[PDB]
């Protein structure tokens, strides 16, 4: 399948080159992979920059804050990348980049709304959660965030970088 | 198994060297994740030399084709597109994409741009409206002729392709 | 598994042989023209071999594998081995006229046995009717009354039909 | 689909030489085979260095918890544990097992102490007495503490599982 | 697993020149077990190839490819039938080499056909196998077309006196 | 998944002497099990050899497989019970050398063999169980016999006692 | 999975055969390429086949046999664990002398039960020869002991003749 460039195969030279993907749906093994490569780009230095590609329908919650966490934690600043779409759990990860280094291509869309085993009170503290995230990294209100979040609808880049998920959207080919 | 050639690669490894990016069959996330990983190595090797793009697809979905097309946008290199077998809804907009006067077909291939047969009516409405926008942008098309073309649900031949502006050469020659 | 000696398949893609074995698909038309671009960059004058076991398959595939042999300026052999089935024996008669062979025993269909409109399928029919006419050189008519008969004809009668050169007498 | 790092590694070995090692997803004898092995190798190399323990696991078989942790308690290393995401049921025992001030939590993991629910009832019993004693070794409360806790199906907050002893440091950022 | 002696088991017996047909016969078999006798012409048109068969048969127009390089190639070609050669791998075992086809005591061998396309179709690729077993038996088309339709295995001496082996192996 | 560490985490295991029973045993087991144990005899015959031990057994002839083995090659074997021993594992666990068979404290024994072939063929198959334990435990085939059909498990402390095995080792 | 040459490859090269499992037509195939292969590498050093097998299908084991039965090699033969149906043929026809078991092995003769009844009888009457040559019982007793659907010890084995010896380790 994955092709071989010279020897490596291709996600591997990315991640030779600090690239992290993070594609397709979020589980505890997506996760496992991102945390691990996260953990491992920090080790091998600190200070230069880590981009993370995004293109995701979100997923798991635990998975997504697990990501989270440790972007947050890691020393290096982070570049995230929307390609495609950033949805749910996705948007999270690319509102989680460092401020000024968080940048989207011009058709993707991007989803705030958290689409629809455990009991209800354990699922609204998560959500509580995602609230406080939401609002530190757009610096909205969570009044704003609340209902922002109950509308089910993709955003446009344009609206995502007023709404504060993104800084820059790179128009120029 | 993929045969090995001659260092000893398999043969889409070593089409790669070539700088020949393969997009077969159909489109999801996982293609549009090697498609974009290829695409982006291609670059690191050179700037300026084209990039071969060889569309055998019957397209797929709509966001992991536009994540395509956003990176055969933001490279700087010339993408010579080759539309071989078929190119059918996201398929002719990566046909498309190619750059002016490097965008080709084969003599038996069909050109579609409909699109065809989870998701709210306004978003595929919201995808749909991009759709004919970057039709008309890349075939210089009014944006009722593209209105009206996908809304056909036909094949055209290279030649109707060549007229209508998807394609540039159709190399009936060998 | 596959035995070693490179795998069997890299051995003989090194003397030039390109086996399309079973049914064709995007998968198996990837795989063919790719190893057609391949050996005409290897050398752009020694001929190809193109061995043929196939009970056709997706007819967009086949003409994907018949537009590159047409497009590289090699001669082609084509061998039927066991059967051409539909697009199998396209491909088989678009070998290089005099360089398309059959085994004794191979049977060739020309027949097309049995998500798209009619009118669309109609239209690829059309263009197969072109293909045969011009290699075999019969009448639209005949093409069209040959392929709507399902059945196998000998290599012998396909010899006399047109889809082929030579029979390998033992 | 597994990444290599450059003589070349996937990153899991990588990591290895790390001396971490990753409890990630459920826990079954196959994951306890292999997180034992580990732990018996990376005692080998050095039995004074710390060995990191990164888990996040909605648990899974207590036998084969069990014989991770008693794994843990064998060897002489230092063992720091994280969580990330969650540790939940037998993956809040190999949290809790970690070295004392050595078991650390990302903000925003999920802690549940609760077992949520092929053999006779008296050895389902039995099992339960044999963690009630381990967390009482470890988190210091009694046992009528654990087993009212125990008993509500519930995830705490990582500060309340540092009040009930599960932890013994939230990190936001490195110190 | 296979084992490896660096060859796996299978790799070093085809430089002894040896191509194992066993299990049941179809495009896929048919496709390795051409390769592997085009390979062994090339490295040599003179020493002989050892067919070793062991299947219950299988697709007829694959048993057919086999058979036509077998035919087609210049060697000589022993067949070894081991533990059975049933329908379509007993025309493989026939086609050997006169005075070459081989057969340990304890083998089964059945040229009946046991039990998609035209009827007409499949009587004129039956015709064919008439006319294959007829040449290589030195038997008449009568006698092949009474042998066929019986439900039955012979024995390794029956199958050497109608004329499908030429050698028993004794121990 | 397995990690590697010139090994698989497995192999490097294998050169220091220690053999992984791991998960159930069956027939695909018990040849790569016989195939270890035969392989560390060739490289000495006086080295001891580590058996580990998580299972819940399986099938029995699998098993005295195994066990036949163990027995033949002249090595010691240390046997170790980690997590569970139950039905056949625990039978492997008592096959040990005595004095060298071990437990973590916190292990489950099984002698019970938890419920194809003739009825009478079974109960054949089991009276040779009968045997095998009765030569290991030293207890009496009374004892063996009434011990088995108490379908429960029981803590290290009592299989020490039983005589299943000969060290606990209690925890630091 | 396995452990590491594989343990397998290891094995063959003491010239060790191991049948362990169902017998089919592709345990068949690899076991006869093995058994072929060590001839070659001498006819004269004696090669050691490993049977834990329920059997299986009977015209995989008879090929299996005959190529016991033709290479020169002497065979020994060791049932470990069980040796069922045609699993006990290919231990009755290793060398004399030279076909053990260890001591709680099982051994049956019996033939547990796409093709026509009377084309299953050909094959059961070439079984009977086979197990009459080798155990040296007659006809009539092999003939006997195949219907009772039992299994025997190691020792009421050797009786039978199926074993020479039993490995008392």
């Amino acid at each position: 399948l994955i092709p071989i460039v010279v020897a490596y195969d291709i996600y591997s030279r990315l991640l030779r080159e600090r690239i992290v993907c993070v594609m397709g749906p979020i589980d505890d093994s997506v996760a496992s992979l991102v945390i691990a490569q996260l953990l491992f780009l920090q080790s091998e230095s600190n200070k230069k920059p880590i981009h993370m590609y995004i293109n995701s329908p979100g997923g798991v919650v635990t998975a997504g804050l697990a990501i989270y966490d440790t972007m947050q934690y890691i020393l290096n600043p982070i570049c995230t990348w929307c390609v495609g779409q950033a949805a749910s759990m996705g948007s999270l990860l690319l509102a989680a980049g460092t401020p000024g280094m968080r940048h989207s291509l011009p058709n993707s869309r991007i989803m705030i709304h958290q689409p629809s085993a455990i009991q209800a009170e354990e699922i609204m503290k998560l959500k509580k959660q995602l609230y406080n995230i939401y609002a530190k990294h757009t610096k909205q209100s969570l009044q704003v965030i609340e209902s922002a979040m109950e509308r089910d609808r993709y955003m446009s880049p344009m609206e995502a970088q007023e709404f504060g998920i993104l800084d820059k959207v790179l128009v120029h080919p």
